[PDB]
């Protein structure tokens, strides 16, 4: 009875507290202390001094970071040590929750969710009336931001990339055109994996250019075309196999039918488009709901079930011809063909 | 091996997206969620038009806050009902968390921990930075913001009234002075426990009238004096106990010490002062030390051990005479005379 | 004959030209060369831009290195691999060829090489004559000269350590002094195994506070002694057990003869000294050799065979009672008493 | 996994000891140790004595190297002998790896590998910032340094001599000139092969009467002239026949640009230019890498595929009429004409 309701308070309190968690790891990481804390224990004083921290505050975070399972406070010393929980914070651009701690700790995005009643009210990105420009704004004018997001999304590609080069025999194709298709990765991989495929990756100018930095440091400048443009514009012409991979989720029913369109008038009709992306099932996983409500807050997309998907791609010219797994959690690949 | 590092990414990763499940109750409160689902369940279309929500947005909302346990979603008609953690959530003065929640909902609460990072590197108060006024002034000049605070204030008071007035031994004192008193609960529960106690409560103008409602309201106006105003000002000499619970946290040492010194000059050769407040011990639970953080960002405070308050002290002319325990959270009260 | 003269003739310029092979290591490993493939091939032109280097002569680094088996070169599209071999080259302090490999990368270690004549022609150290100052001087004023050696050092003495606590029994002892202990690993793991024991290191001033923060972020610091200082000046008198490992094997018989005898004199009758060093005997392994070429050319040293130590010990008032196994290597443990 | 972690490592601690193992080759050919032998077998001590070694230092050096298979240690009484490796060693002005091995003796030899990182972080000589001076100026200062070089070179040359006159039709010409032609042997080989023949040698002044001497007594002193020169500015124009043999790959790509223009402005329309130089051709040997690496260290040069020349004869005024096969090995004669 009572104990019951004390317990609900306790659990609830906690839940906002772990607004606070989080904000305490974006902290440890753009300071840089899991860094520091490669090479043994070192004293709350000496990390302070390095990275350039008010003395005692850095003391109370980091007393409060291993008090829930981040850093070890040795207790004794003053010293602080690496612990599992810690070293996955370490920077590396392979790493999804490293790069993802350092793009949440950016000002611009924890003001997106300063405003997320906004979201709940419109259906839209509270991005812009957070931070007084648009995600995609944002990211093209800012370099620094353009780093932290596409950082963020590439470690995910990264994994992602080998997952759907083995899951899909692309042994058929002679061209491959992967649209809005970030650094390059999922090409990358695909191109690697089927020797006799050739490969055009479409971007925002800027962002095509870093791919076209990944793809040639990898030696694969001379089997992919870099092309700079606008998916709403463009979209090459008589391709073998179309990919689209975390694309549609940024966008509403208008604009990825916009899209699905002017892919639909440059397929032949033996090509093929693999959709890939985030499916809500049955029982979708709360971490893939939370991704959902993070797209919501940025850009103002949102996950969809493959019925929905279907409902657009009908509206467009185009059907599922199937649908496979990719890796764990939701992302799966829709192979679809024109109608 | 590679399967520990798995579940180490998965914990950040949901400590990360703990930030959002925060906001996402925030929000639900914002918008009145619970208070509609008190008489059976109702559908995501029916409590979004009722709160202003577009329906398909509040309905993802729901069944995010529902598949992490807050809200039940009966997974037919749309419907969603109350349920233990939502229950939690209630308007209700007298709730800890129901009141707290909708506090940081404000966007000047979650604003101040955006720039948390700042508080870490000097020591002080992010929330003068990240709103361009102090937590005290807004409080002063807005009265949404002033009320969000003494209602998540007064209900964490109204429990603490009375364990503190049946933890210490009032009998004998014939005048008692609350320094900052709030809304008024523990002078009324303390003077409803002591029959033959006079009372006199200081608070900034505001909620000294707030607090004159509820005492009034529990026919203890002709037993204590209300005055406003700043309490450097209005300390009165030569009363048998002063009081001040949770007032001295909010302050960093210097202001510690200015605002005892004042209290000893006002205090009589007899007299006692009760510092009622979180006292760090050796063995501080994770949510006594964010509460700690919390401090700093909003008003550049922070909890203090025993020996810390006895080292303040000693710089006022004041000696630690006992502590009390003071219900089953971090609360001590610290019994004190004038050196 | 003519073709057997000509396969000799080979082999010995396959052994000249051997010193450029590990000159290039030693460039490669400098540059961070195999770090930057643990994600997969990259190109020269990548590498290049990666590490400084000037990208035409980074190729034909490269290029020559897989041709003698290290890394790979793909032979397409300028790529190139990480291999067993190169892999072998990776950062990791735990490694002791890698971090070997970046100590011998220094200018100042080749540049003792280069007067291996005088060394022959004497007997002498070769790195003074090269590099206008000793090895111990240079070490303890180039603090990143100091750190190249430490490394390269660590990376064995902190499996060596473990491996003395467990081969010899300390139960009996109250206090040991490790001499010319380094930065305490030795001490360090010997103080975990037996509680009850107290210890002193010994080192010179630089490397004593090197020790005292391994040892304080190991826990000891309350049960080590910290003492800067020289072996051929001070030895703490009158303790139960003397270690001294990889230490004798750096100094001349005359040099040794005077460390043995300000040990002998710090002695009690009943007190033990552990020599810990490589024992040879007379026909060793070539690795074993190059070891004890080394140590001439750095230090002027040289590996010894148990009679050639009983010799040096009985010369300093010091007796031989046994020696033990310790690693399944060349490394024994020799315990000695006051004669 | 285990074995073959532990494989790899031994494999490169053994090539980073292979840098040893060649200076200790360097220092017994310095001392003379090869010519000893040739009686029978000696003590390290009778070695030490005849040499002005240090004897027990040189026992130590000795047993190091036949441990790998230079010199045999006879295993009894101290004694040592030849084997086939340590006879190539002996001091032969016609055995490439004799006089090799002496000149890399020298510390000026060593000290060039001493600044490899520079050469592959800059594209330039690391002979200069390592010895303060160039490999030119040095041999033309330092007699000792010159006698080195030049037999390092004249005993390649003397094995290379008769086969570029054996393999190149010398009949139609009346004239011709060697560019740079060390110590003659190969204008001494065409002149023999070719009794109509006239021959001018240009060479640096000291070089030059070395060359003389040869020439001299080989008996072609009246049909050689000698040409003390420097090829940046003094090409004898007007021979049927211009030579240049191993002086090309030790210049950059401007500086060969230079020299190959005043071969151009000298040459008939109907000359013919002999460029003989090691070729860079699909899957260079390792030695042929080693010595592009040297050249590197030694001169800033490198060696170059016949592609490579061709264009820089083309920005000279000059192509390609032929290229044939000369010898076993990288060398070929590529005959040039004016464009
Ligand atoms: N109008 C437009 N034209 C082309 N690309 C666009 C675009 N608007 C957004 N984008 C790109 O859409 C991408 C979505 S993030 C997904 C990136 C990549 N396919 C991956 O899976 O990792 C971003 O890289 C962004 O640069
Ligand atoms: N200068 C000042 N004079 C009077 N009151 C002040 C003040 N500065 C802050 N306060 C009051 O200090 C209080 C801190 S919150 C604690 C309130 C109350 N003692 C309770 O335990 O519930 C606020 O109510 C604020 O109004
Ligand atoms: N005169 C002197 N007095 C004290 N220590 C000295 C010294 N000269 C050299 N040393 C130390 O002798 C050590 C040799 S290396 C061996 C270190 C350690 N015992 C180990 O086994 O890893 C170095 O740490 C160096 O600092
Ligand atoms: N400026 C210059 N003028 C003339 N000769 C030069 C020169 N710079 C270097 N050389 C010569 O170029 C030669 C390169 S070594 C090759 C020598 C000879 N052709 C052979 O094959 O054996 C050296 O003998 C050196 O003396
Ligand atoms: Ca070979
Ligand atoms: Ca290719
Ligand atoms: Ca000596
Ligand atoms: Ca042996």
């Amino acid at each position: 009875g009572t104990a019951a309701r004390a317990a609900a308070e306790e659990t609830v309190n906690d839940i906002l507290q772990g607004a606070w968690k989080a904000r305490a790891i974006h902290v440890a990481v753009e300071l840089g202390v899991p860094e520091l804390l490669q090479e043994g224990p070192r004293t709350a004083t000496a990390l302070a001094e390095a990275t350039g921290a008010h003395e005692q505050t850095l003391r109370r975070l980091l007393r409060l970071l291993a008090t829930v399972g981040v850093f070890d406070d040795l207790g004794h010393d003053d010293l602080f040590a690496q612990n599992a929980l810690s070293a996955v914070l370490l920077p590396d651009p392979a790493s999804p929750v490293a790069t993802d701690a350092r793009f949440q700790a950016a000002p611009w995005h924890w003001r997106a969710w300063e405003q997320l009643t906004h979201s709940v009210r419109t259906g839209e990105a509270s991005f812009d009336v957070a931070n007084g420009t648009s995600f995609w704004q944002l990211t093209h004018e800012d370099p620094k931001a353009r780093e932290l997001f596409n950082r963020a999304m590439g470690s995910v590609s990264l994994t992602e990339a080998g997952q759907v080069a083995a899951a899909y025999d692309f042994s058929g194709a002679a061209t491959a055109v992967d649209i809005g298709g970030g650094r390059g990765s999922l090409m990358a991989a695909v191109l690697d994996a089927f020797p006799g495929l050739r490969g055009t990756l479409l971007e925002r100018p800027p962002v095509a250019e870093e791919a076209r930095e990944l793809l040639t440091g990898r030696g694969l400048a001379d089997r992919c075309e870099i092309l700079p443009g606008d998916f709403f514009e463009t979209i090459p012409d008589g391709a073998d196999v179309y990919l689209i991979k975390h694309v549609l989720h940024d966008w509403d029913d208008d604009d990825v039918v916009r899209i699905l369109r002017r892919i639909a008038t440059a397929m032949k009709p033996d090509s093929r488009l693999l959709v890939i992306d985030n499916l809500i099932d049955e029982r979708p996983a709360a971490s893939t709901l939370f991704v959902d409500l993070l797209l919501l807050v940025l850009v103002g997309g949102a996950e969809r079930s493959e019925s929905e998907f279907a409902a657009l791609l009908e509206k467009s010219g185009l059907r599922v011809e199937r649908s496979l797994p990719c890796g764990a959690g939701p992302v799966r690949i829709v192979e679809i063909r024109r109608a």
